[PDB]
């Protein structure tokens, strides 16, 4: 049995894709997902309670390697009552500070960088925008798991458009290493190929 | 004024979007901060003094906490196309198998009310709803959610068999507090933010 870990910002979008692959390509191994924050993921890889983690960054912590899986682009999610609804692309510096939502843990880190509700959860903000009040950002992978009436309510970023990088982070002192290779290959296989090679116009 | 309301993850995404537009108007000039938090942490923060009120899922239960009733919220099945329950128009409480079910582990009033009334731990609400949409498993969900669902999501809900289970949203604060004038404003207001049908326990409703 192995135990993979995942961040709330990736889990609900990746997992629905990956689970079937775990049944076919591996064959019955007691795998289970465990949702956890980016900071606790790392600490738990070190502590030994967890064996593997799909995280949003590199580790940069002794005793942890981290191999890259794929790239996932941030996109604007702009509510109906905004002046941005008219534009077809998010100008990085034409937004309003008194209506954006964000989560400390990898989502604000990349977005607040250039930019009354803390401890949030993706869906809540995503719904506020659907309601017609505010803006929030979203991982590209998610936009296609939206109803058609939902999808019209997204807008791409303007080049150079910001992007995060999902990666699988593990501890150097790992026993079954054979697997780390297997799992890495499957996870990259879980998402389409089109967002695996950094194209022109992506600068973190 | 600098009230701090708390909400559970199972209420925040459904109730909050309702209140905020209403909260801009009636409570004019108040620097509020809403914060998603567990029910146990809610109470633990009610006592410490960092937050004044919590929209919670049960009675307050524990000396020093009052709780006024807000509303009642019914659970519904959320069943994937590849489940055998899709065939029924209602979930018989005891015709489901625990090999394709998901839930918010063993804590908080999604599990608190359901395992009592019944691999993926440390769960997250949204993850379960989308996973079922993919075609793998079942999870149950508070009625309020269904009101924000498109036609394709809505097609794959199946209610509970009567008596249908229901949880109880309430507003909880510690007595030692000045602005009761406001707190009340809040109880009636939150009640006003939601549809009318969820104020009176209807017929075929339990807990």
């Amino acid at each position: 049995r192995l135990n993979i870990a995942v961040l709330p910002t990736i889990a609900p979008y990746l997992l629905p894709r990956v689970f079937p692959i775990w049944k076919k390509e591996l064959a019955g191994l007691e795998i289970h997902v465990s949702e956890m924050q980016t900071s606790r993921c790392l600490a738990s890889l070190l502590s030994g309670e967890i064996d593997m983690a799909i995280i949003a960054s590199k580790a940069e912590t002794e005793g942890l390697e981290d191999d890259l899986l794929y790239y996932e682009e941030f996109l604007g999610y702009v509510s109906r009552c905004e002046p941005l609804f008219e534009q077809d692309v998010i100008r990085t510096t034409e937004v309003n500070p008194h209506r954006l939502w964000l989560l400390g843990h990898c989502f604000r880190d990349q977005l607040v960088r250039f930019c009354a509700y803390s401890g949030g959860s993706m869906e809540a903000f995503m719904r506020l925008v659907e309601s017609g009040q505010g803006i929030t950002f979203i991982p590209q992978l998610t936009v296609e798991q939206l109803s058609p009436s939902q999808k019209e309510l997204v807008r791409p970023f303007g080049m150079p458009r910001p992007v995060r990088e999902v990666r699988l982070a593990v501890r150097q002192d790992y026993s079954r290493r054979k697997l780390r290779e297997q799992l890495i290959g499957l996870l990259r296989s879980a998402v389409p190929s089109d967002m695996h090679k950094l194209q022109t116009g992506q600068h973190l």
